[PDB]
RNA sequence: UUCCCCACAUUGACGUUCAGUC
RNA sequence: GACUGAACGACCAAUGUGGGGAA
């Protein structure tokens, strides 16, 4: 029972397993195109992730939106106060950032001219700002379970038709967990209950990053688009989360939403999203060898992939990623300049430092707070954020 | 690399910057080694190491390690002492200064002991009243990493591009005052909408705010390292040098140690904005991420062993007061006051009963302090945070 | 079921040795 | 020097399992 697909909503649009297999084959295949049939220098990977867009039932209308690899987070010495480094390079995190690039591209496409508006996935909303066209869905693929609550118990593959977790009620279950710098495992936040400081980390206090389980759960409440895009667009959710290996429905469902089913008072258009969960027909084999210190990314449209040093958050020549805070802020700023002010979902005007700009997304910020309270009241710990200095920068 | 180069002193340049730096770093680490059975001890475990070195002449081998300390943590608010028996801040550099205070009290006892010891003492009678250092004696601070607070707020693997000379096309402010946030070896900015701390409030569980080391060291670079109480016997004393084992950036460090309050005005006689030598060392320590020891170690020259304090409680593992707490220092001070004839006092306290009143007798020190606070406010850098007054209402015996 | 103790395992950094590539 | 692999050692603070116990 445990190695079984957990279906989505109350009216079924795709066959669960056909969709699962499809997005798996497509992400894996596109990675193949990008790496000269896995022969490339950076074709080496431990964890692969990607996003697939569907526009209709025609399962051959699927598009690979983004592809990524990576299993590491930035080293503490390398945090950037100018927002030029990538803090978390676990593949699925990277694949969502690549999807952000795609969304900015689509909005820009809409605003470009009238003949392009038909081709863009967005349309004007009656409520102000933009919304996805009626048929458009995104699906997340990870070649393995996201670290934290979905993966920490049962690191192995289930013997199939094996009942769920024998110890479903431990205090440990559902607990928020952090990747800890220079240590393995993912650890409860309740043990590290103080806030992180810039000068604390720089000195040697271990930098904590929220686990991928926790981050995806968050996506299943505030959306995948993030604060900045939420000023233009309505919340966007993944319709499916597909795992190429290590799929445990009990653990995955608990981790992705069920543990915070006590969430209340979400602002309009926000909700606790319960996407299709599924493993695939033929689970991926363990990728042999040492895990690469690099992390690869690609967004549809791009000529090349980009290779980032996960340790440093930058590329081999020390240049900023096209996925860093600063690049995203630049994209956001250009769109912001091209969007008529009667078309903003939030028209509160703030100074042009990153953190202030995110705060302009009042409703998103409120959803985020509902989320945190959900985890706390469910006894699952307080969210751990980056030191506040992280986001105080402007575009020079 | 412009960033990794020494900032020469505005004081007396007696030694060359890099030989001096290498010297005190090597001496403090070596003495810590002596004190910990060659680093094999349990109390050799540390995150930040600090110490003070004294020099007496041009010959850089006349240097003596005055004090050594470790620690990166501060008292938990719930555990404060109303009789002053607990150490509020056990960050290494804070501790090193307090240890140096013990040394100074010893040196006054030395001068006053008899006439033949006066030649051996670092002090001499001052023409202006009270005591002053001999003509050549300097103190140098060593911290194995840049002090928390403003000195550490930067990306060490990114180039410096902080302030242009023409007015920020955006806006100020580098250099904001910062507080140690309880249960942390870290620091956050002081709120502009600043509420003051209360004793029965903090004791209940509310935030204890302790000023960052960057801010305290700046304060030492204006009011001196001796504090209010000693300034009653002695003239203000300053660090001639600040040497860093890591995270050394001349720009940021020069800002934090003095440059950010260069607008200070009306200081009393003998006080000044001290701009000591700033320097990194030749082989810098690497960042060791990992758990921080919960204890803080201290030693002052003359002492047999080190003393080990629980930083959370401010006392040692068996709950005894430190030799560095308010009450201990007040004890030493009172002894000196008893050995000192009253015509030899720099300021006039007559019947010293409670700690705070005794600190207030240091009129000039207090005025310097006020100028400092004002310097920070008018520079747009926030208001200083003081402890509630109940902290200092205690007496001896 | 849950927790305790004990023991055995599992899951990002460090060092050493060896071989490559620019 | 940077990057990169294979073998070996020693950490990391969580999690699993077992025997023994408790509510
Ligand atoms: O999950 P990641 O892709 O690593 O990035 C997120 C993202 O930051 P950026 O998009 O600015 O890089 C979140 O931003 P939102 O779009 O959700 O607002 C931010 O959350 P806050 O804005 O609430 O800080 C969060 O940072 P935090 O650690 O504070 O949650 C941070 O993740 P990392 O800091 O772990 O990269
Ligand atoms: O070594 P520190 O931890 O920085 O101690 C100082 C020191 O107090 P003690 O010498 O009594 O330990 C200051 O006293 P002065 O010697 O400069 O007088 C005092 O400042 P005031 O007594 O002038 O107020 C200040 O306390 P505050 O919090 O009020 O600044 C306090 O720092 P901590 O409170 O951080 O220990
Ligand atoms: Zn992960
Ligand atoms: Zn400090």
């Amino acid at each position: 029972p445990s190695r079984q697909p957990i279906p989505s909503e109350g009216l079924q649009l795709h066959l669960p397993q056909v969709l699962a297999d499809a997005v798996s084959r497509l992400v894996l295949g596109k990675f193949g195109d990008l790496t000269d049939n896995f022969s490339s220098p950076h074709a080496r990977r431990k964890v692969l992730a990607g996003v697939v867009m569907t526009t209709g039932t025609d399962v051959k209308d699927a598009k690979v939106i983004s592809v990524s690899t990576g299993t590491k987070c930035i080293n503490g010495e390398y945090m950037s106060d100018r927002g030029l480094a990538l803090n978390d390079c676990h593949a699925e995190i990277i694949s969502r950032r690549s999807l952000l690039r795609f969304l900015y591209t689509q909005l820009e496409l809409y605003l470009n001219n009238k003949d392009d508006q038909k081709r863009s996935i967005f349309q004007k909303s009656e409520r102000g700002g933009f919304r996805l066209k009626e048929n458009v869905q995104f699906h997340l693929y990870i070649s393995t379970s996201p670290c934290g609550d979905a993966r920490i118990f049962s690191p192995h593959e289930p013997i199939l038709e094996e009942p769920a977790d024998r110890h479903p009620n431990r205090k440990a279950r559902g607990q928020l967990r952090t990747k800890i710098e220079s240590g393995q495992g993912t650890i409860p936040v309740r043990s590290n209950a103080s806030i992180q400081t810039w000068d604390g980390v720089l000195q040697g206090e271990r930098l904590l990053t929220m686990s991928c389980s926790d981050k995806i759960a968050r996506w299943n409440v505030v959306g995948i688009q993030g604060s900045l895009l939420s000023i233009f667009v309505e919340p966007i959710y993944f319709s499916s989360i597909i795992l190429g290996s290590l799929y445990h429905g009990d653990h995955l469902s608990r981790a992705m939403y069920q543990r915070i089913s006590n969430i209340e008072d979400l602002p309009p258009l926000y909700t606790l999203n319960k996407p299709l969960l599924s493993g695939i027909s033929n689970a991926e084999a363990r990728q042999p060898g040492k895990a690469p210190n690099f992390s690869v990314n690609w967004t549809v449209g791009d000529s090349a992939i980009e290779v980032i040093n996960a340790t440093t958050g930058k590329d081999e020549l020390g240049r900023a990623s096209r996925l860093c805070k600063h690049a995203l802020y630049c994209r956001w700023m250009r769109v912001h300049g091209k969007v008529p002010s009667h078309l903003l979902r939030s028209k509160i005007t703030k100074p042009n430092v990153y953190h202030e700009s995110k705060l302009a997304a009042k409703e998103y910020q409120a959803a985020k707070a509902r989320l945190f309270t959900a985890f706390i009241k469910a006894g699952l710990g307080a969210w751990v954020e980056k030191p506040t200095e992280q986001d105080q920068f402007s575009l020079t």
